C-alpha cells in the first residue's frame, strides 16, 4: 500500500547534501516568513540542518543528541535527539517499527504522501512528503496544532556528499552551551 511504498523509497534514501528553501504559512495561508539553507542528512539518523535566512540556525543530530546552535546570541542547546524526534515523522525514517506507521494515517499520489497522526492530541496535524521511487526526496511540510505550515523545497541533491564532522557538534569559541539532556 502507500506505508508501504513510501517506507521503500525513504529505504533508498542515502547519505545527501541538499540546498532548500522554506516558506511558512499561517491557518489562512498568510505569509509568516521565508527562508532558505542547506541540509546534509545521513542515515540513519544523522543530520546537519543550516539555515541562512531569516536568520542563522543550526541544527544538528550526531545519532544521540540534538544540538541547537543561534550564532546570533552565541548560545547553543543540547537534548537527547529521542527526546526532540519521539512522536514525529522522523521515526519513519530513523528505524523500522510498524508500530511508528500506525500511528498515522496515509494517503498517497504518485510521489506525493500525506500523513495524518491518528492522535488529535499531539504536536503536528499533519505532515506532507514529495519523494520519488529513487529515493530522491524532493519537498516536505509540517502542520502544526496551531494550523501553520512550514513548507520546504530541496533542490541540488548531492547523493554521497557528506562527511563525518558535519554530523558532530563543537561549540564554537565563546559559545556557551545549555545542556538538557538528563544523564
Amino acid at each position: 500500500d502507500a506505508a508501504s511504498d513510501l517506507k521503500s523509497r525513504l529505504d533508498k534514501v542515502s547519505s545527501f547534501h541538499a540546498s532548500f528553501t522554506q516558506k511558512v504559512t499561517d491557518g489562512s495561508g498568510a505569509a509568516v516568513q521565508e527562508g532558505q539553507g542547506d541540509l546534509w542528512v545521513k542515515l540513519p539518523n544523522l543530520f546537519n540542518w543550516h539555515m541562512t535566512q531569516p536568520d542563522e540556525s543550526i541544527l544538528v543530530s550526531d545519532g544521540k543528541t540534538l544540538w541547537f546552535y543561534n550564532p546570533f546570541v552565541e548560545q547553543a542547546t543540547a537534548t537527547w535527539l529521542k527526546d526532540a524526534t519521539g512522536n514525529t515523522p522522523f521515526m519513519l525514517i530513523a528505524r523500522n517499527q510498524s508500530s511508528d506507521w500506525q500511528q498515522y494515517n496515509i494517503k498517497q499520489n504518485g510521489d506525493d504522501f500525506v500523513l495524518t497522526p491518528k492522535a488529535s492530541n499531539g504536536n503536528l496535524k499533519q505532515f506532507t512528503i514529495n519523494v520519488g521511487r529513487d529515493g530522491t526526496i524532493h519537498q516536505f511540510s509540517a502542520v502544526e496544532q496551531d494550523d501553520q505550515r512550514s513548507s520546504y523545497q530541496l533542490k541540488s541533491q548531492q547523493n554521497g556528499a557528506v562527511d563525518a564532522a558535519k554530523f558532530t557538534f563543537t561549540p564554537p569559541q565563546g559559545v556557551t552551551v545549555d545542556d538538557q539532556r538528563k544523564l
